[PDB]
């Protein structure tokens, strides 16, 4: 196994390190807030309230032995700098920190953090696409034409076929997988049928499946 | 017609509303500090300053026009919960929230937001997924046992054929997509390629796929 | 006898604890400011300092013993909302809030709070009654218009007789007692005789009354 | 022409004055802070931005004109204490104040505040004789000892007679009113019915009322 | 002995307490902060940290054994009345307090104050006499129109004789001691000189002392 | 035409300015806070805002007019001093400084102010004098051991002589005054009466005075 | 015609902005306090409110035209940061900054400052020189084993020549000028005399030097 | 060996303390800050946490017993002079002091400071000669008209020979050092050579110089 450390038990941080735990991951969980710890406490292998701006308490928690340290600090942009400078100077090979703004970014790329994160404007995207189309559940972009998309049916679509809706010819697009219920099928046949309020993936060009949309449901 | 408004321009809802802007909708930024609505100004059709709990500067707004309004209010729970309230007695269809911890979810449920949004905690999960298995570039979950995934593909998979990498028969998973220096392939055939570093789109149970990554790759 | 628990004690609070204290009851008094424990310390079966937004701390407490939780805090809001979320959560029979405003006692409507207080708002109409009269010491009202309704009496009504002022015919109202240098008469005879700067206690429509008060006293 | 002018405009002092305006009497109110001003705008005949504390800018009020003045005034016990000495000393009628705690009543007293009131103190008790009582939905004390007490009817006197309910001889108590469906009835004959869910009026000895309670109902 | 007790020690109450300690009287000083008693420990009999405004530590002082209480608390209005208040509801036969305003001055009276001081405005008036006449040292008035004076002598009073200066004929007054070089002259005979520098202490009418300065000094 | 500025506004500065503008002479109050400035404007010839650390302001304020300037800035140290600093070398020739404590006094007294003055200490002594010894209205000191004294007679004086009190001889001190229902008496004549509650004025030795007090009255 | 701009009038920035403008070049002074701007005004051709880490307001000063910025921001060190950060993006060919600390020092270095300067660090060595050996007046080092020195001629060498100090056998060292009663000597003859309180230029080892100073002088 | 006190661990006096420590000198280092205190405890003889004004604290430090007291307090000017005030009041011989501006040198001068520092504003100087002549790398003045420099050699000079750059009959200059590669060569030889980007050490009047260098570099 692997060993990670996540200093700053935020919304992210925090969700980060329960969901490493989860995975049977050796994680320890760091906050300069006590009450935080307190409650990652019971989500973590170990969890210490420390200063990670203080280089003698960072010798303490051992941190030079961690192959992944997380810098999930947000508001105190000095603090997230400083912490992974200090990281970055106790040789850490992986180094992940959450940004705030385009200096934080830009900063912390040049003090050589390896993979900068912007969850909350990642997520914004995410959310207006789903704003715009009420059809789209969920998506993953393949490139910056071609993508995934989850789509909720509507009754344009109630007991039509797979062969009904050609979309390989059409649309140039395929579909992947039917979800009805609660039960899943995957790469379903040309005769499998689609029923409304059922999630329906789809793959191909984005302007293809918005066409699809647009004159298909 | 459609019309957007987004209250709160944090990391969150700013995001939100200059990406809704750039899809050519009609956005309006409300936010209580000047400095914010000076900021996005430049990403919204209008944008005003404004106290969002104020119901008087709320009608002020002309929000009775909006179909959609997203709450983007963090620090302040009472902001955000009051906010709701009132876009709730003012009759407005669709009242999108983002959360700050469970309890705040829970009484935004109660008092009829339409969708609850949890920004930070939803990355936090998927960039853990990133963390324990490095191979893991973005992915989508179907359902509790089902997800698609986007692979970096290693040297272990060099120049291999679909066919050498029999995953349908071997793992009972299917190869969606194969990028290649930016190159996409949909859909490829049994003689098509993959060459290290490339892009690898595969579809199956998440205990197969990883399964797949341990022996195949 | 019955177990119930303040949290909050502020004038309100306090004097609902003391009170019930008074009549023998088991009561647990709650803040979380250690100065109001001790000042209500001797008029509560137990006091303890808590604060009550802490569901750890408020399983220590053992409230889900309790029938009657009545939440008294007043200026902040969210420790208000938060706590009754928390009870309603703990499946508690009757939560009793102290609302500061109108949209305060709208979110407690919504979470499930059994019975809403506003002890200013309240006492303030029956004050302004009294202002308007100055002969109106005290009153109930039966609906919107019947009221019972204790009148300082004046020199215009000295020496006078039930009898002499008819008020079941003239007036439609009805005089249930009469208070004397700390003496009380309950429904007096036709004969007895009312003095002033007696209380006099008296039945009817709202306007008849006043009636009997412009034309009578 | 009376006048009357409320400062503070608080639960209890909003309350005051919104119910006075509302009753067609000229009402001044009077805040420090400009929110509340424009708030009870709309409830008063006049509304002033003014800091009470301040001599000058209550001659400019024209108080001079005001036979009652309500100092509504709480957390700020100072800004209390000297508006109604300021009060005092220019000679106005009758101040009635707000008290805050025992001490500060006290003070009130010494400086000739016309009437101290306690809210919150005096619904906390109210409160209490329905929390401990939960057939009780309002009351007013005669003296120490006799009070007259609206009841909410149960099953055990449901289609009961007022003969059949002998509370003057069984009780040495009388029932004054009967409200059934909204429907009032004052001063019920012997043949008058009682149906659950009704609201009873009964009047008599706190002790004896209670028994009534205990065995009747 | 008497026993006094002192609650505030700041510059006034700080001499106060230091004058009297030095005069061999039991003194308790009371200071709420804990660097004030440290500082006047060791001029006091006993020195006690002490809130005064709670009463249950007010008892602990034993401060209703004290015939002299001076409340010498100043910035605090509050915590000034409420401490009198207190003194005086526990029956303290002289209650001497420092004042802060005109206002402050009236409820003291109030609320039963036995002797209320200003220093620096009694020592305002006395320092302007100074300023306006460099020749006046110190004085002391028996009236508004007779006062004693201590003049610091000018060259113009060189070598002169209190014959030669006849101020009991020619002004009304009388000299009532000369000081030279430290050493004292009192009730100084008509032959008796007074040379520059010297401190000459003259008693009579004020307007007649003025005539005097300005005319024979 | 001599000119006075008095800066700072307190208890003790305020006292000055208006005493000093009260006998009639040129005063011009200065202030950094405006409340104080409208304040005093009513008793100076001139009052206005500035900030005394600044030179400029204080240029403008023309203070080059002024023979005499009053620094009676009290809380903030820092003001008083650096104040004081720039009037010695704005070579102003009369500088009059209240002193916060030992240290204060000390730096002013190096930095050149030519009056230093202690007002709550100084009437601290004056107070305590007082509080010892009841009978002691006022008093000034005319050295180390020699005292001008104004007592409060007693009973024991009532309706007593000046020669049946024997203090030239008995005690070696001089009666100097009386005063009788308001009425004066100067350097009384051997018959002269004192009756009780009457202004007794005596000069002499302190311990001869105070001798005197404990036998005589 | 060559441009400096001195953003942030510290002690630090403002002595090199008042000493640029000293020496006739074109100087801007920048800062977000108006207060400073007002000061130094009078010490630069140019004196501008802004605030540094906004782009737009960088931008309207018409930075552009500087060769030189120099970054004096001392407390708050994310503005420091930002500031340098926005330079090196606006290409400004030569950026000077003031460190706080190490870790400041690192990230500045990393983010491109063009030099770094800690200028109390420095001054802090120079002056410890200074107080263990009192005859040290200044000094400049030419390497870490040789420096240029000036001493305060001790009695020990009044009336002294050059070849009588022969320092160059004797200790390794050159003599490089005598400065007397303000005149100058350079590069001074074998026969010229040295008199006690002279400044001496002494150029060696630092070993060298310190051995004459104990020996020598 | 000197024992020397350094109050105010700041980025001066921290350089000061570590500075004179390495010289192997006795130093006390005392700061009122914690943190301060433990950050040069690994620098300084005695570390000790201790507030400087404290008469008290101060005794306890035995400050008497040093020679050098170093006051290197900044931003609290009061505490600054405050404890140079102390420390004269206990006669000790040295103390130097950081001043903050010419106000803080006056009265620092007036209470017997006996040498006062400038640290960033002396630097301020130095440096702007430098950006004003990016040739110059260091220099020392031997007075108002006359200095020794240390520049940067630029191509001009490259393989330059003393003798073809004389500077002694051209400038009335001499060259004293060549410094190449870190190698140093002084009081070279007419024959010695410069190459460019060496640091070249010259003597003579400031305009001479700069004749030099405009003229010859
Ligand atoms: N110097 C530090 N050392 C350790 N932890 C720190 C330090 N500074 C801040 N933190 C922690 O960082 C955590 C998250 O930071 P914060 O909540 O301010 O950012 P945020 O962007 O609001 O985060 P999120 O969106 O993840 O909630 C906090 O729990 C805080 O205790
Ligand atoms: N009452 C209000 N009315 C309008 N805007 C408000 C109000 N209260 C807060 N805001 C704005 O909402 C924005 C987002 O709030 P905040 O930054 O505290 O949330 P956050 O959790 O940090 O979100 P993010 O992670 O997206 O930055 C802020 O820019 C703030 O100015
Ligand atoms: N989270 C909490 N847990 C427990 N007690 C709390 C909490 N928050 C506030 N309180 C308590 O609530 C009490 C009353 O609240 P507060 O006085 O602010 O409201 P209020 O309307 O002024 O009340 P009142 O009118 O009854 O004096 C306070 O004594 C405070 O200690
Ligand atoms: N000096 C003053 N002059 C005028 N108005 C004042 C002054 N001081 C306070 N007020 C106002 O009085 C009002 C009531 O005071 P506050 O809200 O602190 O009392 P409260 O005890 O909370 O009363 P309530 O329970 O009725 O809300 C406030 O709205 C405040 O703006
Ligand atoms: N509630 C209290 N109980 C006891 N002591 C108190 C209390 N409140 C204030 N004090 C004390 O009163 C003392 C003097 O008050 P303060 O200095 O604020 O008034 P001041 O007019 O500036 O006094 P002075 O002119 O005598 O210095 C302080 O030393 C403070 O500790
Ligand atoms: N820099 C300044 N320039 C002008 N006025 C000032 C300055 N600093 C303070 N003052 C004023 O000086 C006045 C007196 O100061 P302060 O009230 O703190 O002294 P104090 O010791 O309480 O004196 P007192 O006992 O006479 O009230 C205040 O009214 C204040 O506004
Ligand atoms: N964002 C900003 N934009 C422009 N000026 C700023 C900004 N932040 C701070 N300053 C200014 O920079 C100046 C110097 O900062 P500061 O005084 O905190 O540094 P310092 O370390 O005390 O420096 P010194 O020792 O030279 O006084 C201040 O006068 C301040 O007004
Ligand atoms: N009363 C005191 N007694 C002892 N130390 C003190 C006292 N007051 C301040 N100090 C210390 O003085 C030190 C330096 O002061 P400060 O940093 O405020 O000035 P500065 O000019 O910013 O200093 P520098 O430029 O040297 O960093 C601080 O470390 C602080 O702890
Ligand atoms: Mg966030
Ligand atoms: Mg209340
Ligand atoms: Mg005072
Ligand atoms: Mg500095």
């Amino acid at each position: 196994n692997k060993q990670f450390a996540v200093i700053g038990l935020g919304k992210f941080g925090g969700s980060i390190c329960k969901e490493l735990h989860r995975m049977g991951h050796e994680v320890l969980a760091v906050d300069i807030n006590e009450e935080k710890v307190n409650a990652y406490a019971s989500y973590a292998t170990h969890a210490v309230i420390a200063n990670a701006t203080e280089e003698n308490e960072l010798l303490s928690l051992g941190i030079r032995n961690f192959e992944y340290v997380i810098v999930a600090i947000g508001a105190n942009i000095q603090a997230s700098t400083l912490t992974t400078l200090l990281l970055k100077e106790l040789d850490i090979p992986n180094i992940w920190v959450k940004a705030q703004n385009y200096y934080h970014h830009k900063v912390l790329e040049k003090i050589g953090a390896d993979r900068i994160i912007h969850p909350e404007k990642d997520m914004g995207v995410k959310i207006a696409q789903s704003l715009s189309d009420e059809n789209v559940l969920n998506y993953i972009d393949l490139s910056d034409e071609y993508s995934i998309v989850e789509l909720l049916a509507t009754r344009k679509l109630d007991s039509k076929s797979i062969i009904d809706l050609n979309v390989r010819a059409k649309y140039g697009c395929t579909i992947l997988a039917i979800k009805h219920h609660g039960d899943i099928c995957l790469s379903p046949a040309p005769e499998d049928i689609i029923r409304e309020q059922d999630c329906l993936v789809i793959m191909g060009h984005k302007k293809d499946i918005k066409r699809f949309e647009n004159e298909g449901m």
